[PDB]
């Protein structure tokens, strides 16, 4: 028997793991893909290492947070700095000089500013859809070319179908700075992210290819308390219903080239282009080999079943949750973390953060 | 057609055998698994008689029970005393002076007694769950050192998540003795306890390998009256639901020495270690030859259709035994026994007398 059984090696399950193993806890760490990691998970192709569920670009402005992901790894000085597409015209993110200048030939940041306050001002009532939204925030001219086709892609509907409420901000520099995020700590672990998890799992015993649920009385009686980081929803037979996701699929493709798009992430804004994303992981640690891994990201129809990676969080499912959360609040040695057991999108320095707290107040002698 | 169908050949249902069958009764025996014995059943492996089921040792207080038992065999003069292993330390069971002297370095019996009733006293409220009601009974470094591990394991989850109702005493002993059990009468029958059964069911009509629920057809009016030591609820199909039991496995190994472990009984009482008990069979007997049988018993998740080892016996369990008692004292001709039977952890010497009871009444 077991002091913790553990479900999932994502970041969340990995951090609790290392963390309990390293004050004398034994851990069995329970895991349904063939891999550890979980959606940080890299895999080395023709010396690349992949991210396989989609870029993952490590950032914070937390010290500690940093540091605390240092004693695993070292991260280099990547900067997220993505590009995008739309039809034949190309654009910088985010929404910067750069992006403006390009957009209406402008050179100044009175220039910009006066044309998209302009722009915004059209809307003169409260914003009744996502489309007056997104035009109220930054104008017709970026909502149409950076926004609206790669929304109505994510979303697979028009976006005056859809609610005000999935655009609450679109941030504006009038600064020419390509720098997609503003933390002070930016980077990629050199080495990948599955390493990483290597080192935070070496003392824990670790099941691969198998789902918990399946065997969910069995495994629960292998250990006193049990940490669960997949679905909240699924635990519980999905009895009140399933917790709304949207999803995506990853095409990965091996090219016979050194480089396909000069940058690791390029957003493909047109509705009439399937892939929302194409992403050249080769970037991510500026690397120098004569072939290249791209992956074109696709959105995914969800329905239950199907990989959940971007929660809905509408008032609906927020309920939903609540009732499943009690169900939890009731059953002792029971503990539901990550972004699948509290059903929220998680930064990774946001899980880092979560799984910490948790460690602190749980674990002690 | 036979005066009595019996369904089971444990140990109510063989001294019903054999009672009925010496009175001039007719008596068939329906058997579901291949051999005799029900759970007291002794398979000679090596020229050891093995306890298939888990260590049997026969204790009592009755001299009548002790008496009727020797009808059918002699009993040794075998001592129960089980060792504890827990992690790299070793301790003497039951909770005596050689307890206590090796878990706290003392050697008086009121060294011991102030040490106890200062931990037991940590406790000031009813136990609101079976880690406080085991210290609020031997304080915490026993529970901690010989209980706590070895009821995680046996339930699957932390003490503190298992009601008080689990322990109801843990008697302690303030002498240096390693008797297990206070009873004038114990020890192990010469020979096995099968070779009791083979005697009780000479005169009787033996059919194993034959679950009678299985096949109820087949034995359509072939008797008069049915004495039934199967599951209660099981007779009636389910009708109300299953009662709930704690199950065992146990994993039976030949070594080429002659003394693996130096006692016939050793709890494994941490966590740590997925067996709760390693049994050395040849122990019981004081064996002397070269090879030795032993068991390790593991607890078993017990779902419907499992065997049933270990009754539960709470609240929402009784309330449903209630249920099918209530139909069996409607069901002319058929009777219900044994441990399975009244959903009941029996002792050996409790269903002697509780059979012989029912032979008197019967009979
Ligand atoms: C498309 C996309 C892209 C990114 C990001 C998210 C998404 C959806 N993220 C967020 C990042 O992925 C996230 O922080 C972590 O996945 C959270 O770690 P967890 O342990 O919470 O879950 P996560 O989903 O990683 O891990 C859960 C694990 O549990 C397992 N599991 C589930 N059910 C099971 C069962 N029944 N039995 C056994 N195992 C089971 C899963 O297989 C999985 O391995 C990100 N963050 C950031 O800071 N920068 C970024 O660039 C990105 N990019
Ligand atoms: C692990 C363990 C350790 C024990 N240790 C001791 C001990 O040290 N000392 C002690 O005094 N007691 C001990 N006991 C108690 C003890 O074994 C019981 O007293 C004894 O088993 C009771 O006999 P019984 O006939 O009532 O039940 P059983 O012995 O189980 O007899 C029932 C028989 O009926 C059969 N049966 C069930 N269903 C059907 C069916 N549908 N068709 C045909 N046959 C069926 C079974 O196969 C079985 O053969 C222990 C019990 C266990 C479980
Ligand atoms: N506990
Ligand atoms: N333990």
């Amino acid at each position: 028997m077991y002091d913790y059984l553990i479900v999932g090696s994502g970041l969340f399950g990995s951090i609790f793991a290392y963390e309990a193993t390293e004050k004398g806890y034994t851990c069995l760490v329970v895991e349904q893909r063939e891999h550890i990691g979980g959606n940080c998970y890299t895999e080395n192709i023709k010396n690349i290492n992949v991210h396989k569920y989609g870029a993952h670009i490590f950032r914070t402005s937390d010290q500690n947070i940093w540091d605390y992901m240092n004693q695993f790894c070292e991260f280099n000085h990547f900067i997220n700095s993505p590009i995008a597409i739309y039809k034949d015209e190309i654009y910088n993110l985010p929404f910067n000089m750069n992006t403006f200048s390009k957009l209406w030939g402008i050179k100044t940041p009175n220039e910009a500013r006066k044309i998209i306050e302009m722009q915004k001002q059209i809307i003169q009532h409260p914003p009744k859809n996502l489309e007056e939204q997104a035009i109220s925030l930054v104008g017709t001219d970026v909502y149409e070319k950076l926004i609206k086709g790669y929304t109505e892609k994510q979303w697979g509907r028009s976006c005056k179908d859809l609610p005000a409420s999935i655009i609450r901000r679109l941030p504006v520099r009038y600064i020419y700075d390509n720098n997609y995020f503003n933390d002070p700590y930016q980077g990629i672990p050199k080495g990948g992210y599955t390493a990483i998890f290597d080192k935070m799992l070496k003392k824990s015993k670790v099941i691969l290819n198998t789902d918990f649920l399946k065997y969910k009385d069995k495994f629960k009686n292998k250990a006193k308390k049990i940490v669960f980081t997949g679905c909240i929803d699924a635990y519980y037979d999905y009895r009140y219903g399933a917790l709304e996701y949207r999803s995506l699929k990853f095409e990965h493709k091996i090219l016979n080239l050194d480089n396909f798009q000069g940058v690791a992430v390029v957003n493909y804004t047109d509705k009439e282009i399937p892939y929302t994303r194409i992403i050249e992981h080769k970037h991510f640690e500026f690397g120098n080999t004569d072939t290249t891994v791209i992956s074109e990201e696709y959105p995914l129809e969800w329905i239950k079943g199907i990989e959940p990676y971007y929660p809905i969080n509408d008032e609906k499912n927020q309920a939903l949750y609540e009732k499943y959360k009690q169900l939890a609040k009731h059953e002792s040695n029971v503990y539901f973390g990550g972004r699948l057991g509290e059903y929220r999108y998680y930064d990774m320095q946001d899980v880092v953060r979560s799984a910490l707290l948790f460690c602190k107040n749980e674990l002690k002698n």
